[PDB]
């Protein structure tokens, strides 16, 4: 009786980058019409991969490409024809996702990256986005470019500001890396903090001596290359066997050690530290003998 029909047209369709595409439509007429797909114009032969053709009770007949990628995002077209008829549908493949950076967990938390003055640093962050993003680092409101001093790489999917000259005091600051596409736009800042070590806490004075005790006290370095001490470590060595060992550590410019073997010649250091490392020794403390 009827010719062919589509009850539902051909949807057009936005997928996610390698992600199954599904095309579908009902057909309907009499008699039942013969239905096949087309990418460009060309039939498809399904191959069971790539693409799969199948059709449902009811006249529903769908086309599913799988792992979509640029290659697949263009036009297909379905037709249905039958000794009365013949119509034709189109249908448009398109991969849109809008631009998201992905910072590692550790940079998540508002936490900077403590940089150790003259070590080169990478901080590497990846990125999503179809198409892929345009990226964009500045150093508060000031574009950084390409050049001697910084190092950019940006690839379709990651992103990394380099200093491969070892980072500087003048590097310390906050990146801002950006990345966009006409579906969405993302920005997060990377907090850099560069600083040295310690300088030697100094000082070191032996008193209230005893069989197995003693007390240190020593002073602060004269700065501590930046970022604030955070702790001092405790080294005694026997003056008997040069050979320092880790006693203990204290917040304070003071310490008292112990299990000392009495009756002993001993000499001790203090290491000053902070977020990026530990300080050289402190010039040890004059040798002291113990107690009984």
């Amino acid at each position: 009786a009827m010719a062919p029909h589509f009850k539902e047209e051909l949807r057009n369709l936005n997928v996610r980058y390698q992600s199954n595409a599904t095309l579908v439509c009902k057909v309907t007429g009499h008699p039942k019409p013969i239905v096949k797909w087309y990418r460009q114009g060309k039939e498809i032969i399904a191959d069971g991969l790539k693409y799969r053709i199948q059709e449902f009770k009811g006249g529903y007949h769908q086309l599913i490409i799988a792992s979509v990628t640029d290659d697949d995002a263009t036009v297909y077209q379905v037709r249905a024809t039958n000794q009365g008829g013949s119509v034709s549908g189109t249908a448009s493949l398109e991969v849109e996702v809008p631009a998201k950076i992905h910072l590692p967990k550790t940079l998540e938390g508002m936490g900077a990256v403590h940089a150790l003055r003259g070590e080169v640093v990478s901080i590497k962050i990846p990125f999503s986005g179809k198409p892929d993003p345009v990226i964009t680092w500045q150093k508060g409101q000031d574009l950084i470019d390409n050049n001697g001093h910084y190092q950019v790489i940006v690839t379709r999917s990651f992103t990394s500001l380099v200093f491969p000259n070892g980072v500087e005091r003048k590097d310390a600051g906050f990146y801002v890396v950006c990345a966009k596409n006409r579906f969405g736009i993302d920005q997060k800042t990377v907090e850099l903090d560069v600083a040295d070590v310690p300088d030697p806490p100094r000082g070191v004075k032996v008193s209230d001596v005893s069989r197995d005790s003693v007390n240190l006290t020593w002073t602060e370095p004269a700065s501590d290359g930046g970022s604030k001490i955070t702790n001092y470590i405790v080294e005694k060595c026997a003056t008997t066997a040069e050979r320092w060992l880790r006693v203990g550590q204290a917040r304070e410019t003071r310490y008292t050690v112990i299990n000392l073997f009495g009756k002993t010649s001993y000499q001790f250091r203090v290491i000053a530290e902070n977020k990026f490392g530990l300080s050289k020794p402190s010039e040890p403390s004059e040798p002291t003998i113990t107690k009984e």
